[PDB]
Protein backbone atom coordinates (compact mmCIF):
# COMPACT_ATOMS: atom_id res chain seq x y z
CA UNK A 1 0.00 0.00 0.00
CA UNK A 2 1.70 3.40 -1.04
CA UNK A 3 0.75 5.88 1.08
CA UNK A 4 0.92 9.92 -0.19
CA UNK A 5 1.48 11.82 2.60
CA UNK A 6 -0.27 15.27 3.61
CA UNK A 7 1.22 18.26 3.76
CA UNK A 8 0.86 17.94 7.18
CA UNK A 9 1.98 14.91 7.72
CA UNK A 10 5.46 16.31 5.61
CA UNK A 11 5.31 18.41 7.90
CA UNK A 12 5.78 16.15 10.54
CA UNK A 13 8.47 14.09 8.97
CA UNK A 14 10.65 17.13 8.23
CA UNK A 15 10.52 17.03 11.94
CA UNK A 16 11.61 13.43 12.48
CA UNK A 17 13.74 14.18 9.28
CA UNK A 18 15.69 16.97 11.12
CA UNK A 19 15.80 15.21 14.41
CA UNK A 20 16.96 12.06 13.28
CA UNK A 21 19.98 14.29 11.39
CA UNK A 22 20.98 15.89 14.84
CA UNK A 23 21.50 13.00 16.22
CA UNK A 24 24.28 12.09 13.78
CA UNK A 25 25.23 15.64 14.20
CA UNK A 26 25.28 15.62 17.66
CA UNK A 27 27.35 12.28 17.82
CA UNK A 28 29.81 13.53 15.71
CA UNK A 29 32.28 15.15 18.28
CA UNK A 30 32.05 12.02 20.19
CA UNK A 31 32.94 9.36 17.24
CA UNK A 32 36.76 9.24 18.34
CA UNK A 33 39.51 6.56 19.18
CA UNK A 34 38.93 4.86 22.07
CA UNK A 35 35.05 4.84 22.09
CA UNK A 36 32.84 1.86 22.65
CA UNK A 37 30.11 1.16 19.86
CA UNK A 38 28.02 0.25 23.32
CA UNK A 39 28.84 4.01 24.71
CA UNK A 40 27.52 5.87 21.40
CA UNK A 41 24.77 3.72 21.86
CA UNK A 42 24.09 5.05 25.29
CA UNK A 43 25.05 9.05 24.25
CA UNK A 44 22.41 8.67 21.55
CA UNK A 45 19.59 7.37 23.67
CA UNK A 46 19.62 9.98 25.82
CA UNK A 47 20.03 12.72 23.65
CA UNK A 48 16.42 11.76 21.20
CA UNK A 49 14.97 10.87 24.57
CA UNK A 50 16.13 13.42 27.04
CA UNK A 51 16.35 16.12 25.20
CA UNK A 52 15.06 15.57 21.60
CA UNK A 53 11.60 14.24 23.70
CA UNK A 54 11.31 11.28 20.86
CA UNK A 55 11.97 7.56 20.81
CA UNK A 56 13.60 4.76 18.93
CA UNK A 57 12.18 2.61 16.38
CA UNK A 58 14.99 0.39 16.17
CA UNK A 59 14.67 -0.67 19.94
CA UNK A 60 12.96 -3.94 20.19
CA UNK A 61 11.95 -3.95 16.23
CA UNK A 62 11.98 -7.51 15.71
CA UNK A 63 13.85 -8.29 18.77
CA UNK A 64 16.00 -4.99 18.30
CA UNK A 65 18.18 -4.95 21.77
CA UNK A 66 19.74 -0.98 20.76
CA UNK A 67 18.81 1.89 20.36
CA UNK A 68 20.50 2.68 16.63
CA UNK A 69 22.77 0.29 14.46
CA UNK A 70 26.65 0.93 14.43
CA UNK A 71 28.36 -1.04 11.99
CA UNK A 72 31.98 -0.78 11.96
CA UNK A 73 34.35 -1.63 8.58
CA UNK A 74 32.68 -4.91 6.86
CA UNK A 75 30.26 -5.11 8.95
CA UNK A 76 27.44 -4.30 6.77
CA UNK A 77 24.58 -3.87 8.64
CA UNK A 78 22.88 -4.21 12.00
CA UNK A 79 26.01 -4.15 13.36
CA UNK A 80 25.46 -4.16 17.49
CA UNK A 81 26.56 -1.56 19.50
CA UNK A 82 28.70 -3.44 22.33
CA UNK A 83 30.02 -1.77 25.36
CA UNK A 84 33.54 -3.50 24.44
CA UNK A 85 34.10 -2.87 20.92
CA UNK A 86 36.50 0.04 20.81
CA UNK A 87 37.44 2.55 18.03
CA UNK A 88 40.74 1.88 16.15
CA UNK A 89 42.13 4.12 13.34
CA UNK A 90 41.22 3.63 9.89
CA UNK A 91 37.94 2.66 11.13
CA UNK A 92 34.89 3.51 9.06
CA UNK A 93 31.74 3.26 10.80
CA UNK A 94 28.37 4.10 9.52
CA UNK A 95 25.78 5.21 11.85
CA UNK A 96 21.80 4.95 11.18
CA UNK A 97 19.54 6.10 13.10
CA UNK A 98 15.77 5.97 13.11
CA UNK A 99 13.64 7.99 15.16
CA UNK A 100 9.90 8.31 16.05
CA UNK A 101 8.32 11.65 16.66
CA UNK A 102 4.38 12.32 16.85
CA UNK A 103 4.25 9.28 14.81
CA UNK A 104 6.44 9.82 12.11
CA UNK A 105 9.75 8.46 11.34
CA UNK A 106 12.73 9.82 10.16
CA UNK A 107 15.55 7.41 9.07
CA UNK A 108 19.11 8.36 7.94
CA UNK A 109 22.06 7.20 8.08
CA UNK A 110 25.90 7.99 7.59
CA UNK A 111 29.69 7.08 7.28
CA UNK A 112 32.11 8.47 9.94
CA UNK A 113 35.88 7.89 9.41
CA UNK A 114 38.66 7.33 12.28
CA UNK A 115 41.48 8.95 13.34
CA UNK A 116 43.04 9.37 9.88
CA UNK A 117 41.85 7.83 6.94
CA UNK A 118 42.64 4.60 5.01
CA UNK A 119 43.00 5.35 1.80
CA UNK A 120 40.33 2.38 0.59
CA UNK A 121 38.10 4.06 3.00
CA UNK A 122 37.61 7.40 1.68
CA UNK A 123 37.27 6.10 -1.00
CA UNK A 124 34.67 3.75 -1.00
CA UNK A 125 32.65 6.29 1.64
CA UNK A 126 33.07 9.27 -1.20
CA UNK A 127 31.95 6.50 -3.85
CA UNK A 128 29.32 5.46 -2.19
CA UNK A 129 27.78 9.14 -0.89
CA UNK A 130 28.28 10.29 -4.69
CA UNK A 131 25.88 7.25 -5.81
CA UNK A 132 23.59 8.68 -2.92
CA UNK A 133 23.36 11.78 -3.96
CA UNK A 134 23.56 10.39 -7.65
CA UNK A 135 20.00 9.51 -7.36
CA UNK A 136 18.63 12.25 -5.03
CA UNK A 137 19.29 13.85 -8.03
CA UNK A 138 17.09 11.88 -10.04
CA UNK A 139 14.13 11.39 -8.32
CA UNK A 140 11.37 13.18 -9.48
CA UNK A 141 8.00 12.79 -10.45
CA UNK A 142 6.97 10.61 -13.47
CA UNK A 143 10.36 8.86 -13.10
CA UNK A 144 10.34 4.95 -12.49
CA UNK A 145 11.94 3.99 -9.22
CA UNK A 146 13.57 1.28 -11.49
CA UNK A 147 15.97 4.33 -13.14
CA UNK A 148 17.18 4.86 -9.86
CA UNK A 149 18.56 1.58 -8.75
CA UNK A 150 20.12 0.80 -11.89
CA UNK A 151 21.64 4.07 -12.08
CA UNK A 152 23.35 3.38 -8.41
CA UNK A 153 24.64 0.40 -9.57
CA UNK A 154 26.06 1.32 -12.46
CA UNK A 155 28.07 3.89 -11.13
CA UNK A 156 29.22 1.64 -8.26
CA UNK A 157 30.47 -0.87 -10.28
CA UNK A 158 32.04 1.37 -12.58
CA UNK A 159 34.64 1.92 -9.57
CA UNK A 160 35.30 -1.79 -9.39
CA UNK A 161 32.81 -2.06 -6.68
CA UNK A 162 29.71 -4.02 -5.93
CA UNK A 163 26.19 -3.28 -4.54
CA UNK A 164 24.47 -5.37 -1.95
CA UNK A 165 20.80 -6.87 -3.05
CA UNK A 166 19.64 -8.35 0.01
CA UNK A 167 18.69 -4.91 1.54
CA UNK A 168 17.14 -1.92 0.42
CA UNK A 169 15.29 1.22 1.03
CA UNK A 170 11.73 1.43 1.93
CA UNK A 171 8.76 3.78 2.06
CA UNK A 172 8.24 4.96 4.90
CA UNK A 173 6.59 7.55 7.27
CA UNK A 174 3.86 6.57 10.06
CA UNK A 175 5.35 2.33 9.39
CA UNK A 176 9.21 2.14 9.50
CA UNK A 177 8.77 0.02 6.88
CA UNK A 178 6.86 1.09 4.03
CA UNK A 179 5.81 0.36 0.92
CA UNK A 180 7.49 0.31 -1.69
CA UNK A 181 10.91 -1.28 -1.63
CA UNK A 182 13.51 0.66 -3.19
CA UNK A 183 16.55 -1.06 -4.53
CA UNK A 184 20.03 -0.15 -5.55
CA UNK A 185 19.91 -2.21 -8.52
CA UNK A 186 18.18 -3.27 -11.83
CA UNK A 187 15.45 -5.29 -11.64
CA UNK A 188 12.53 -6.35 -14.05
CA UNK A 189 10.47 -6.57 -10.80
CA UNK A 190 10.44 -2.83 -10.19
CA UNK A 191 8.40 -0.73 -11.40
CA UNK A 192 7.10 2.32 -9.79
CA UNK A 193 6.23 5.84 -11.38
CA UNK A 194 7.20 8.18 -8.33
CA UNK A 195 4.69 10.77 -7.40
CA UNK A 196 4.83 13.81 -4.98
CA UNK A 197 4.04 13.41 -1.49
CA UNK A 198 5.36 9.98 -1.65
CA UNK A 199 8.18 9.50 1.12
CA UNK A 200 10.76 7.23 1.54
CA UNK A 201 14.70 6.18 2.12
CA UNK A 202 17.73 5.68 0.03
CA UNK A 203 20.20 4.16 1.03
CA UNK A 204 22.89 2.12 -0.75
CA UNK A 205 25.26 -0.41 0.53
CA UNK A 206 28.20 -0.53 -1.22
CA UNK A 207 30.85 -3.64 -0.50
CA UNK A 208 34.38 -2.44 -1.56
CA UNK A 209 34.35 -6.03 -3.45
CA UNK A 210 31.56 -8.36 -3.63
CA UNK A 211 28.00 -8.31 -3.47
CA UNK A 212 28.09 -11.74 -0.74
CA UNK A 213 27.45 -11.21 2.70
CA UNK A 214 26.97 -13.13 5.82
CA UNK A 215 24.79 -12.91 8.88
CA UNK A 216 26.51 -13.53 12.25
CA UNK A 217 25.29 -15.91 15.46
CA UNK A 218 24.15 -13.26 17.15
CA UNK A 219 21.19 -12.98 14.49
CA UNK A 220 21.91 -9.71 13.24
CA UNK A 221 25.84 -8.36 12.61
CA UNK A 222 25.82 -8.76 8.53
CA UNK A 223 29.51 -8.82 7.26
CA UNK A 224 30.59 -8.97 4.03
CA UNK A 225 31.41 -12.40 2.54
CA UNK A 226 34.87 -11.25 1.43
CA UNK A 227 35.60 -9.18 4.54
CA UNK A 228 35.53 -6.72 1.93
CA UNK A 229 34.70 -2.84 3.52
CA UNK A 230 30.97 -1.66 3.12
CA UNK A 231 29.65 1.68 3.29
CA UNK A 232 26.49 2.84 3.28
CA UNK A 233 24.92 6.71 3.53
CA UNK A 234 20.72 7.24 3.81
CA UNK A 235 18.71 9.69 3.56
CA UNK A 236 15.13 10.45 3.97
CA UNK A 237 13.03 12.26 1.26
CA UNK A 238 9.91 13.47 -0.27
CA UNK A 239 8.80 13.64 -3.62
CA UNK A 240 7.72 17.15 -4.65
CA UNK A 241 6.15 18.87 -7.95
CA UNK A 242 9.04 18.98 -9.88
CA UNK A 243 11.96 17.38 -7.77
CA UNK A 244 12.23 16.31 -4.10
CA UNK A 245 12.86 17.46 -0.66
CA UNK A 246 15.62 15.62 1.90
CA UNK A 247 13.70 15.76 5.22
CA UNK A 248 17.33 14.30 6.52
CA UNK A 249 19.85 17.05 5.45
CA UNK A 250 22.70 17.61 7.72
CA UNK A 251 25.03 20.41 7.47
CA UNK A 252 27.90 18.34 6.26
CA UNK A 253 25.88 17.36 3.26
CA UNK A 254 27.29 18.77 0.27
CA UNK A 255 23.65 19.30 -1.35
CA UNK A 256 20.87 21.35 -1.63
CA UNK A 257 18.19 20.48 0.87
CA UNK A 258 15.80 21.50 -2.11
CA UNK A 259 16.60 19.62 -5.60
CA UNK A 260 14.19 21.45 -8.19
CA UNK A 261 13.67 20.61 -11.53
CA UNK A 262 11.85 23.43 -13.23
CA UNK A 263 13.25 26.01 -15.22
CO1 LIG B 1 18.01 3.51 8.25
CO1 LIG C 1 16.04 2.86 6.25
Amino acid sequence: AISIKTPEDIEKMRVAGRLAAEVLEMIEPYVKPGVSTGELDRICNDYIVNEQHAVSACLGYHGYPKSVCISINEVVCHGIPDDAKLLKDGDIVNIDVTVIKDGFHGDTSKMFIVGKPTIMGERLCRITQESLYLALRMVKPGINLREIGAAIQKFVEAEGFSVVREYCGHGIGRGFHEEPQVLHYDSRETNVVLKPGMTFTIEPMVNAGKKEIRTMKDGWTVKTKDRSLSAQYEHTIVVTDNGCEILTLRKDDTIPAIISHDE
